[PDB]
């Protein structure tokens, strides 16, 4: 399947990577990375969808939720913030105004709280599995790396793997390191690895998709 863009707001860059995924890709300012471009996926099926990761914040997740809503026209069964930043959370105050249910590691909770930012209210300790029509995506925790509660979702059907920011598109340096865990961070990649060995499709948190090498690269980005 051919990446195809599908909406392109400038705040707001979906793009279609199977005949029922899209990324959608908000933009971050930042002082030491510039513009930085944010992933998270949509998956529809059965004019339902889930969400890997709000947009980096409420305007733009409201911006997403009205095109999921108004054409996918598809209502959403859960929003997943992947990890506590706000590349994957800050916009999650506009899901819980459209009383769509979040679903978060216990860890996503923790910190949330800690930083007082807006809480996801389902908390899973290990993994969930979540529903969109037929389909069925896992949410689950391998371990620390980008931070210590990053989660990755994974679709069977079509083996698709949002790697949230645990994951680094081809070529890409360390990244921001305040919250990771660099002494575990290959060992929960290769967890992933292990586990779908049948991935077709890899989303980084920041950049470019790709297959499996995105595992690989960063299992050996942050060999110690
Ligand atoms: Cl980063
Ligand atoms: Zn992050
Ligand atoms: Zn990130």
């Amino acid at each position: 399947f051919k990446a195809k863009e599908v909406y392109n707001s400038s705040e707001l860059i979906i793009t279609q990577i199977s005949e029922n995924a899209f990324v959608h890709t908000s933009f971050k300012q930042t002082n030491d990375f510039g513009n930085v471009p944010c992933n998270g996926l949509v998956v529809k099926s059965n004019n339902e969808a889930l969400v890997f990761d709000t947009p980096v914040n409420d305007k733009t997740s409201e911006e997403l939720i009205k095109w999921i809503n108004g054409t996918l026209h598809s209502k959403i069964n859960a929003v997943v913030p992947t990890h506590f930043h706000d590349d994957s959370m800050g916009g999650l105050q506009a899901f819980h105004n459209h009383h769509i249910p979040s679903y978060a590691y216990s860890k996503t909770i923790e910190l949330a709280k800690e930083n007082n930012f807006t809480v996801p209210e389902n908390n899973f300790k290990d993994s969930v599995v979540l529903k969109a029509g037929h389909k069925k995506a896992i949410a689950k925790f391998f371990g620390e790396g980008h931070t210590k509660d990053n989660v990755v979702g994974y679709l069977s059907e079509e083996h698709i793997l949002f790697g949230g920011c645990l994951l680094k598109e081809l070529e890409a340096g360390k990244g921001y390191l305040g919250d990771a865990n660099v002494s575990a961070w290959s060992n929960t990649v290769e967890k992933v690895k292990k586990e779908y060995p049948d991935v077709k499709i890899v989303i980084p948190g920041h950049g470019e998709y790709g297959d499996q090498k995105l595992l690989d690269y960063t299992i050996n980005l942050f060999k110690t």
